[PDB]
């Protein structure tokens, strides 16, 4: 339109939410950056997946030309690990034993985001760096940063980074797909899993009490395709989880003996045992159900937080306050 602008920052300078309801595809980078300036020192952008970050790339390359601003962004450490394989968790990175840990080099953004991936991952293997701590180092300094939905909404993803929310003007473009937040984590155990960590296994300790688990889910799922409550789910004692946690440990340090980090499957096991909750049957698994829309976003009612959401099939007011939970003002800006 013109300067809807001065709106979005009397909005911020308010402490509202600002919702913005925009025709798709129309300059939204250079719209956010030149508001960030009057708001805060730096733009953190949270979008769907890695997949996201070229178009900002693209973007402000554009903008650099104008005004000198830093781009970075994170790819979490199964992408930029030298060592690591497809079905690598984040966890299972055995980082803790790695000379590389402490190895860090400076970044140069003038390449887009896989070629830059691949550059560091090329170069730090020649040349001894961890590409991961690197990209880490390189996006706590940036003028502008992306990162994905489980990094921003999701505790176990959250925990891996170090980074004050309150500096950041925080962007959520393509907003409407905030409401699949509540389907990026799977909280289940099955029998497959578990066998595939006897296999794994390093210790007869760890194979006899995986082994025990195993028999213990028996007894208590169904086969149906229906979710089914159950009572008396299989435990583990403290002393139990302890032997299968240093069975995790081991299998981590010989996959960084060798080239390679593959998935570790105990630690999925493990996971599963720290949220204990109602657990389910579902089709022969065990499955704890994940918490409603509005747990996940309820970060966006703290006030000290700087958000604009946008999209341009937002949803409507009433729907925000009811389902995501949103209960901070909001200024809803139809275009
Ligand atoms: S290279 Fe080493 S330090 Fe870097 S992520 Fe992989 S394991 Fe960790």
């Amino acid at each position: 339109q013109e300067k809807l602008k001065d709106k979005v920052i009397e909005g911020l300078r308010n402490n509202f939410l600002v919702a913005l309801n925009a025709p798709t595809g129309s300059g939204k980078t250079l719209f956010s950056l030149l508001v960030s300036l009057e708001v805060k020192p730096k733009v953190l952008f949270v979008v769907r997946t890695h997949n996201e970050f070229y178009p900002i790339y693209r973007d402000l390359t554009k903008i650099r030309e104008k005004r000198n601003i830093t781009f970075s962004f994170l790819v979490g450490k199964p992408s930029s690990c030298l060592y690591a394989e497809k079905g690598a968790e984040s966890e299972d990175i055995p980082c803790k034993y790695c000379e590389l840990k402490g190895s860090i080099v400076e970044v140069k953004t003038d390449d887009s985001p896989l070629s830059l991936v691949k550059k560091l991952k090329k170069d730090g293997l020649q040349d001894k760096f961890c590409p991961y701590y690197s990209l880490l180092n390189s996006l706590y300094k940036a003028d502008v940063i992306a990162l994905t939905y489980p990094y921003f909404f999701i505790d176990r993803y959250r925990e891996f980074i170090d980074i004050d929310l309150r500096e950041y003007m925080i962007v959520i473009d393509e907003a409407h797909n905030l409401d699949k937040v509540n389907e990026l984590e799977e909280r289940s155990l099955s029998e497959i899993t578990i066998q595939m960590a006897i296999k794994q296994s390093k210790s007869e300790e760890s194979r006899r009490i995986l082994s025990k688990l195993l028999n213990q889910l028996r007894e208590v799922v169904l086969p149906d395709e229906k979710y089914i409550k159950v009572e008396n789910v299989p435990k583990l004692s403290k002393e139990e989880l302890e032997i299968l946690a240093d069975d995790y440990e081991d299998i981590r340090k010989d996959s960084l003996k060798q080239g390679k980090v593959n998935k570790i499957h105990i630690g999925s096991i493990l996971r599963f045992f720290s949220l204990l909750f109602i657990p389910f049957s579902y089709s022969k698994r065990l499955v704890i159900k994940n918490p409603e829309i509005s747990y996940y976003l309820n970060l966006l009612n703290d006030n000290e937080l700087s958000i604009i959401l946008m999209s341009g099939t937002l949803p409507p007011r009433e729907y925000m306050e009811k389902v995501w939970g949103i209960k901070r003002n909001m200024l809803y800006l139809d275009v």
